[PDB]
């Protein structure tokens, strides 16, 4: 429960941020985040230093393929059942970890709140 | 468990960072953090936007007064029994909250790792 700055173990920070399909029914979030063949999400991870994944129903934008992978029972695909969301995962010592989480959280906001006033 | 960027509720982030008395037995952390009549910790909170408190055994630097307040049984003083630590508390929407936590965490590190290579 306490943080020890001298601990040999890194801390992990993880968040699941819901893609706000409710508020923006027509906006193609998954495409804008992934980018052409994944270049945006690649870049985004590189720029922020975080693992960032799009998960949940609609994350692969292929109602057919999603159906099939779910139905297969395989647990790597379990997420395809959850609300559509962005999953940020960072590790490091406390200062670095929070800094990275903050960087990623805020870049991700820019994507999920697309009409925010620059 | 999910974060909703449009939730009406703020998130809270809290950490307890141990003051590393083990690694720096002689350094007067509590004085350097508090400052003359609390000006450093005041400033620090103002600059970072976080609530920051020094708690635990030695936080008041008055072995006598600490003894007395503990002994009194009063729960506001319960912390005086815990390892000496800095308690950071932030609230806000996810982007702001992480940003604030990161700011505070990292300023606090500068105090708790005093010989870090600038």
């Amino acid at each position: 429960n306490y943080l020890d700055l001298f601990s040999h173990k890194n801390m992990k920070l993880k968040e699941r941020v819901l893609i706000p399909v409710k508020q923006y029914p027509k906006f193609n979030f998954v495409g804008k985040i992934l980018g052409p063949q994944g270049n945006t999400i690649k870049r985004l991870q590189e720029e922020t230093g975080a693992k960032i994944s799009v998960l949940g129903k609609g994350s692969m934008r292929d109602k057919a393929k999603e159906e099939e992978l779910r139905k297969g029972g395989d647990p790597k695909y379990a997420h395809l059942n959850m609300d559509l969301h962005v999953f940020i995962e960072v590790f490091g010592p406390p200062c670095e970890a929070y800094a990275l989480m903050a960087h990623a959280m805020c870049e991700v906001k820019k994507f999920l709140v697309p009409d925010m006033m620059d």
